[PDB]
């Protein structure tokens, strides 16, 4: 079980120089020769030639073009081709290879694989090896030449990177096309594709230089209607990283594929863009509203990849946040611009605090560089990725957007075309500060435990003010929990962008003002403060802690009515919610272990309730953040601060809170449900794929969360409300129509109503399987059942598998029986999937995350899943190193 150290890197006794290959896609058999033409580096000892080579037929190996014979010359052992050092040249070398692979079995989804009748790769991180041999390391870089031949019928397009420079046909109705990459790349940006694809194409003008750049989005030809959105935010991307960064891009062509087989969102090998078609394709017709802002994010991440990640690439895998970070922070700056929403930034926040924290505080925690990996396919985490992107863009709240763009430039220039570790980019954004503070004395060295200390801070407030002084001081502290990565842990360099808000008027006292917080505590006084003020904390969430304001509820209150910044307004909300949420859970769970025949609960704070009715009746309010405000804080975020959670008192918790809320707004709901309905559901563009709202789109959020609200509660004839709902033209709408008639006898009706509209489109149809997955029903194991028997069935699709299991483990009640019947469910899925796909089984464990913060008797059954998984004598490497991460073995 080799175990990979960050400490160990050292670069390689090779050089890889030229790649030559020829792939031949045959019937039963895909036949690859390489051609690499190699060196010896000034690091070689003298070693073995060792290639990575996973799953391989060897038909022949070749030095010089003499022919090495096995056992004498070179072992083979299905994971490294070995020639030992007596017959490795020592000078410049040509070594070659004839393998067969089979993609139409790869089930995995890495290497050369067919989805459906499209042949497509996907080599991050290491999956190259599977397709040919090489020294599968990102530090390795080579030019390509890469010929593709292939049965013309079947797959007439023919795609790889760099230019295509020669079409030719092949007797016996083959074709064949050439393409040569002259720029340097590492093996895990090389792709292929071959299939019977359709496109949409436009040319775009680059801003500077204006260069034509064609653009092309292809997808199998049933779908290519729903290919539009796609291309016009891959215009939306290269126009933003020209805006705002300066950045063109510098090849003459870029390609986006859509393919349904596919283990995550979408992958950026250079000139060729390979996605998940629920990433790429939508159509107002065939598409909930979340596909939208879905396709716009992963274009453009993988767009910014090519040049964080692609021109500037990576020394070695534990530099994998330098790429990730970086890209999903240019992603969510550009995401922002586009939707103009603040419901954008709060999204992020939303899922950082919920799923990443949850991570940061389970046995799984690391920090967002590694100090090791067995499995890199289990690397790929929420905290490399969003924890990765809060800390890139705290170097821009730090630096401000002059001084962080001056500080990105640096980093370009002086690493384009080059390998980079997590270091260049902090000295780049150092050269900055040294700029911005004008002290060539000053350094971001205590920044770079950002990348080298797990676990969340948490930042506490205490404060005081002097009426006659009109002095104001905010005494701040962290402190993050020692884990398994660090016994002691270091206070980070802590940006807290503050205002100070007059509870009197509601006005700002200070202009903008981001506190840096260096050491374990620290006080920061204001002068001149005329009034008492309310502290409005960490506004945009400008640190990825936990944030404990210290604030009374009347003081929140205020904020969330009164405060500029949308974060703590949203925060403030939050932390309400919160104190609720703990004191009512307390409160049932005495009940429960006292076996109490009476009791009493604390009634949610009535200003409070005000408060929001005051914000829902609000017409120049934002839709998007009212459907926020209405909504309690997500279980995976609500569990960090509760031990050994009984998960039963939790939704009787969420109970009471909702129906007490209710109870004084339901009205209010219902009247907004109907006066939002022209503007929410407005057809005048339905029939345009290019135009695009995100404000309409939050109304129609804010309405079916309203209409979610009314349903449980059996608001006086909603099931009305509900089957006319169930008659619009946009799928948020009649889906929603289905969950929320869970609770009605038209159920099934609409099940079945609600089916016949999506079998016929793939992605839909998944939407139609998550939204019965996620249905708040008594008979959801029955429910779960039919789905398999009648829809599901044996497929592979990683996205059916998803779509069926992982709504459903998000219900509170039903998931976490006590029975354990569930964690049954799920660990049967989860071991089935590991036979032909490791990563994806892996990802189906996500519920078992939590596992040691749930009530003992949940531990426990969830721990004998687990374990029942790790005795299965077939289990994965993915698999088996993850589960026994999980459980502290
Ligand atoms: O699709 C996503 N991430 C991919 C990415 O960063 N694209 O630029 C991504 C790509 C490949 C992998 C990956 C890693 C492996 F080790 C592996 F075997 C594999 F098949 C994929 C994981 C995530 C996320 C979801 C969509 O928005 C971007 C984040
Ligand atoms: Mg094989
Ligand atoms: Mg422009
Ligand atoms: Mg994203
Ligand atoms: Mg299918
Ligand atoms: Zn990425």
């Amino acid at each position: 079980p080799k175990i990979h150290y960050r400490k160990d890197y050292k670069p390689s006794g090779f050089i890889i120089n030229q790649v030559t290959l020829n792939i031949n896609i045959h019937d039963q058999e895909t036949i690859v020769r390489s051609v690499l033409d190699m060196d010896i580096s000034k690091h070689n000892v003298g070693e073995d030639l060792v290639f990575d080579g996973v799953g391989l037929k060897i038909n022949e190996i070749s030095i010089n073009n003499k022919k090495l014979v096995e056992g004498e010359e070179y072992t083979y052992d299905n994971e490294f081709l070995t020639i030992f050092s007596k017959f490795v040249p020592k000078s410049k070398f040509a070594f070659s290879s004839e393998v067969i692979i089979h993609p139409e079995t790869n089930y995995a989804l890495t290497g050369l694989y067919k989805s459906k009748n499209i042949i497509v790769s996907q080599c991050e991180a290491t999956g190259f090896r599977r397709i040919t041999f090489f020294i599968d390391r990102p530090d390795m870089m080579a030019k390509y030449d890469v010929t593709v031949t292939a049965d013309k019928e079947k797959y007439p397009v023919l795609l790889s990177n760099g230019d295509k420079v020669n079409e030719f046909e092949i007797p016996g109705g083959r074709h064949g096309a050439r393409f040569n990459d002259p720029p340097l790349k590492p093996c895990y940006l090389f792709a292929v594709v071959a299939g019977d694809l359709k496109h949409l194409s436009a040319t775009y003008i680059t801003k500077y230089t204006k260069k034509k750049v064609e653009l092309y989005v292809f997808s199998e030809e049933k779908y290519v209607s729903k290919l539009q959105w796609a291309l016009e935010c891959l215009k939306k991307s290269m126009a933003f990283d020209e805006d705002y960064f300066g950045l063109e891009y510098d090849l003459s062509r870029l390609n986006l594929v859509a393919v349904s087989d596919f283990n995550v969102g979408a992958m950026e090998n250079k000139g060729l863009n390979i996605f998940n078609a629920n990433s790429l394709l939508a159509s107002k017709k065939n598409s909930i509203d979340f596909s939208y802002a879905r396709i716009l994010t992963v274009v453009g991440h993988e767009y910014f990849h090519q040049y964080t990640g692609n021109r500037v690439t990576l020394r070695d895998w534990f530099q994998l946040t330098l790429k990730e970070g970086l890209t999903v922070h240019r992603e969510n700056l550009f995401s922002e611009e586009m939707t103009k929403t603040v419901t954008t930034r709060l999204s992020h926040v939303d899922l950082l605090r919920s799923v990443q924290f949850l991570e940061d505080s389970s046995p799984l925690s690391h920090p967002i560089r590694p100090e090791s990996y067995v499995s890199m396919e289990n690397f790929y985490t929420t905290t490399v990725y969003d924890k990765g992107s809060e800390v890139m863009r705290m170097y821009l709240t730090i630096l401000g957007e002059e001084y962080y763009k001056k500080g990105f430039d640096i980093y370009i220039k002086k690493n384009d075309g080059n390998t980079a570790t997590c270091e260049d980019f902090n000295y780049a954004m150092e050269q900055a500060y040294k700029m911005k503070k004008a002290d060539n004395s000053a350094n971001l060295n205590q920044y770079l435990l950002w990348f080298s200390q797990s676990g969340t801070p948490h930042v506490s407030f205490k404060y005081n003010y002097d009426a006659e002084k009109k002095q104001y001081s905010i005494h701040v502290n962290q402190y993050t929990k020692p884990d398994e990565n660090q016994k002691e842990k270091k206070p980070l360099f802590i940006p807290i962008s503050v205002g100070l808000i007059n509870p009197e008027n509601g006005k700002e006292m200070i202009s903008q003002t981001t506190l840096e917080l260096t050491k374990e505590s620290d006080t920061f006084v204001f002068n001149n403060i005329a009034v008492k003020p309310i502290p409005s904390l960490f506004r945009g969430f400008s640190a990825p802690v936990y944030i404990e304001d210290q604030l009374t509820d009347e003081e929140r209150i205020l904020l969330l009515k009164y405060d500029s910044d949308a974060f703590v307004r949203y925060n403030s909300c939050t932390n309400i919610y919160m104190k609720q949420i703990l004191m009512n859970y307390n409160e049932f769970l005495k009940a429960k272990n006292e076996k109490l025949e009476s009791f009493q609960l604390t009634p949610v704070n009535a200003q409070f309730i005000d408060a929001i009715k005051y914000l829902l009746e609000d017409p120049h309010a934002d839709a998007g953040f009212k459907s926020y405000i209405v909504s309690l804080p997500q279980d995976r975020y609500i569990i960090n601060f509760v031990s050994n959670l009984d998960t039963d008192v939790l939704a009787d918790t969420k109970e009471y809170i909702y129906k007490q809320i209710g109870d004084k707004l339901n009205d209010v709901y219902y009247k907004m449900f109907k006066s939002l309905e022209a503007k929410a559901d407005d057809l005048t563009y339905f029939n345009d794929e290019s135009h695009v709202d995100f404000d309409q789109m939050n109304m129609r959020t804010l309405r079916n969360t309203l209409l979610s609200l009314l349903s449980k509660a059996q608001y006086p004839n909603i099931l009305n409300e509900i089957i006319e709902h169930s008659k619009s033209p946009y799928p948020s709408n009649w889906l929603t129509s289905l969950s929320v008639s869970a609770y009605f006898d038209k159920y099934f009706e609409l099940y079945d109503k609600t089916y016949k509209l999506s079998k016929d489109d793939e992605l839909l149809l998944q939407e139609w399987l998550k939204t019965v997955s996620r249905s708040d029903r008594k008979d959801i194991y029955e429910i779960l059942k039919k789905l398999e028997n009648e829809v599901l069935k044996d497929s592979k699709n990683p996205n059916d598998i998803r779509a069926v299991y992982l709504p459903f483990t998000n219900n509170l009640r039903r998931f976490h029986d006590i029975s354990g019947k569930g964690y049954k469910l799920i660990a049967e899925v989860i071991t089935k999937t590991d036979k032909f796909n490791p990563m994806v089984a892996t990802q189906l464990c996500e519920p078992f995350k939590l596992w040691n913060k749930l009530d003992t008797k949940r531990q426990e059954l969830m721990l004998n899943e687990m374990n029942t998984m790790l005795q299965e004598p077939q289990i994965s490497n993915n698999l088996k190193e993850y589960l026994l991460r999980l459980t502290n073995k």
